[PDB]
C-alpha cells in the first residue's frame, strides 16, 4: 500500500474576495474538473474541486459579516463517477448546488437539492431561485463547511471532491486568547480509494452483484483503502512544540474516525458543530461520525522531536487495518517556536445552552426505517416517507421541539438538521424485536444524558443502534424550505432525507 506520512499536509489559502466593503463581501467560487496529486508515489488524480482545488479554499468570515457567495459551475457534461439512474426519477446528467453545513441560512441559498443547476447555469431545479447565495453569518462563531448537496447526486460530487472549510470568526471569542492564526488549522479528512493510475474508485455496484441490480447500482455504504487530511494521503504536518488549534471536519462518505494520539497525550475539545462548548473537555479519544465537527486544542509542548500519529480505532465494514485506516495524519514536533506561545486552553468557554428555557411547542416521534426496491436493494428511509412525500416535519418559525429519532436498525445513522443547532437531551436503549413486532416503544434501561462532547450545541447527531436519541431544537430565525436527513451520503441519496418546513403562521 502507498508508504505512510511521506507528504506535507496542505493548508488550503484562505478565499480572497472579489468585491469587499464595510457593508458587503462577494465571492466568487468555479467548479473546476483539475488534477492534483494525492500522494508522493502517485500520477495526478483526475478531481471536482471548487476554484479547481481539493479541498476547496478555506473561506472566513466574521459573526453578522455580510457575504454573498456565487457558486459556479464550469464542470464537464458527463459524470466521471458511476450514475445509478434507477434511483430518481430533458435533465442534464451533472447536477450541482451547494450546502453551506451549519449555516444559518435564507432557504433559497441553503443549497436545496433540488435548486441545483448545470454548467453556467443553463438548466435549473425547480426550486432554483438564485445564482449569488447570502449569507448573513448571524449565528455563533463556529466550524462550518461546505459541500455539494444535489439531488441523487450527492455522493458522487463530495467523492468527486466538492468538499471546503468555513470558519465563522465571532471578536467576542478573541479574549479567550485562543491558538490562532498559523497555528489554527482545519484538518478535512477523506476517506478515498485510488486506482494504480491514479484515478479515484468508487464502486459501480456491491460486490459480487445480484443479476436483479442494475449497472451501475448505488451501494448503501461506501468504506475508502485510503485516508486523506487537506487532499493528501496519510501527510505529515511539522509543528511548533506549543499548543495548536485543530477545526477537525469529517467530509467522509460514509466512514466513522474515532480518533486518539498513539503516544497516549490528550485533546481539549473547545467546540463542537454549533460552536464554543460551554467548558473545554479533556479526551483522550473521540467518535467523529460524516459532518461532525470538533473544535480541538493539542498542545506539543512537552513533545519537541516527536513524531504522534493520529489514529483511528473505528472499523468500516470490518476491523483497522494497523497498516492502513488506523492511520490518519503524523504530527512531526521539529518546527523551531516562530514566537513566545501566548495562547491559552481556558476552561470557561462559553453560556450553558441549559441557561435557555423555551416552551416544548411539540414532540416528534420520528423512526429511522425503510424499504427494499424492485431490485432487491435497501432505500433507507425517514418515517418510511420517500423524499418525494408531502412534507411532514413542518415546525413553526420561532417555537422549540423535541425530536425523539427511533433507531431500530443495526447500525448508527448521524441525523442532521439544517438551519439550526440543537441541545442533546439523552439517549435510550429499547427492545429491537418488540419494536418491528408491534411497532411499541419498551426501554430496556434507563435514559442516559449526553456526554460533555455534546452538552454544547450539535447539528449533526450520532443515533445509535437500538436507541431512542432525543434532541431540543428551536426553529428559526427564517422561515422556509430546508431538509433534515442521514449524512451517510450512500444513505442521503436513496432516500434518507425529507423536507422539512419551517412556517410563518
Ligand atoms: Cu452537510
Ligand atoms: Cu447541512
Ligand atoms: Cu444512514
Ligand atoms: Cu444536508
Amino acid at each position: 500500500t502507498l508508504e505512510k506520512f511521506v507528504d506535507a499536509l496542505p493548508i488550503p489559502d484562505t478565499l480572497k474576495p472579489v468585491q469587499q466593503s464595510k457593508e458587503k463581501t462577494y465571492y466568487e467560487v468555479t467548479m473546476e474538473e483539475c488534477t492534483h496529486q494525492l500522494h508522493r508515489d502517485l500520477p495526478p488524480t483526475r478531481l471536482w474541486g471548487y476554484n479547481g482545488l481539493f479541498p476547496g479554499p478555506t473561506i472566513e468570515v466574521k459573526r453578522n459579516e455580510n457575504v454573498y457567495v456565487k457558486w459556479m459551475n464550469n464542470l464537464p457534461s458527463t459524470h466521471f463517477l458511476p450514475i445509478d439512474h434507477t434511483i430518481h426519477h430533458e435533465e442534464p446528467e451533472v447536477k450541482t448546488v451547494v450546502h453551506l453545513h451549519g449555516g444559518v441560512t435564507p432557504d433559497d441559498s441553503d443549497g436545496y437539492p433540488e435548486a441545483w443547476f448545470s454548467k453556467d447555469f443553463e438548466q435549473t431545479g425547480p426550486y432554483f431561485k438564485r445564482e449569488v447565495y447570502h449569507y448573513p453569518n448571524q449565528q455563533r462563531g463556529a466550524i462550518l463547511w461546505y459541500h455539494d448537496h444535489a439531488m441523487a447526486l450527492t455522493r458522487l460530487n463530495v467523492y468527486a471532491g466538492l468538499v471546503g472549510a468555513y470558519i465563522i470568526h465571532d471578536p467576542k471569542e478573541k479574549r479567550l486568547k485562543l491558538p490562532s492564526d498559523e497555528y489554527d488549522v482545519p484538518l478535512l479528512i477523506t476517506d478515498r480509494t485510488i486506482n494504480e493510475d491514479g484515478s479515484l474508485f468508487y464502486p459501480s455496484a456491491p460486490e459480487n452483484p445480484s443479476p436483479s441490480l442494475p449497472n451501475p447500482s448505488i451501494v448503501p455504504a461506501f468504506c475508502g483503502e485510503t485516508i486523506l487530511v487537506n487532499g493528501k494521503v496519510w501527510p505529515y504536518l511539522e509543528v511548533e512544540p506549543r499548543k495548536y488549534r485543530f477545526r477537525v471536519i469529517n467530509a467522509s462518505n460514509t466512514r466513522t474516525y474515532n480518533l486518539s494520539l498513539d503516544n497516549g497525550g490528550d485533546f481539549i475539545q473547545i467546540g463542537s458543530d454549533g460552536g464554543l462548548l460551554p467548558r473545554s473537555v479533556k479526551l483522550n479519544s473521540f467518535s467523529l461520525a460524516p459532518a461532525e465537527r470538533y473544535d480541538i486544542i493539542i498542545d506539543f509542548t512537552a513533545y519537541e522531536g516527536e513524531s504522534i500519529i493520529l489514529a483511528n480505532s473505528a472499523g468500516c465494514g470490518g476491523d483497522v487495518n494497523p497498516e492502513t485506516d488506523a492511520n490518519i495524519m503524523q504530527f512531526r514536533v521539529t518546527k523551531p517556536l516562530a514566537q513566545k506561545d501566548e495562547s491559552r486552553k481556558p476552561k470557561y468557554l462559553a453560556s450553558y445552552p441549559s441557561v435557555q428555557h423555551e416552551r416544548i411547542q411539540n414532540i416528534r416521534t420520528l423512526k429511522l426505517a425503510g424499504t427494499q426496491d424492485e431490485y432487491g436493494r435497501p432505500v433507507l428511509l425517514l418515517n418510511n416517507k420517500r423524499w418525494h412525500d408531502p412534507v411532514t416535519e413542518t415546525p413553526k418559525v420561532g417555537t422549540t421541539e423535541i425530536w425523539s429519532i427511533i433507531n431500530p436498525t443495526r447500525g448508527t445513522h448521524p441525523i442532521h438538521l439544517h438551519l439550526v443547532s440543537f441541545r442533546v437531551l439523552d439517549r435510550r436503549p429499547f427492545d429491537i424485536a418488540r419494536y418491528q413486532e408491534s411497532g411499541e416503544l419498551s426501554y430496556t434501561g434507563p435514559a442516559v444524558p449526553p456526554p460533555p462532547s455534546e452538552k454544547g450545541w450539535k447539528d449533526t447527531i450520532q443515533a445509535h443502534a437500538g436507541e431512542v436519541l432525543r434532541i431540543a431544537a428551536t426553529f428559526g430565525p427564517y422561515s422556509g424550505r430546508y431538509v433534515w436527513h442521514c449524512h451517510i451520503l450512500e444513505h442521503t441519496d436513496y432516500d434518507m432525507m425529507r423536507p422539512m418546513d419551517i412556517t410563518d403562521p
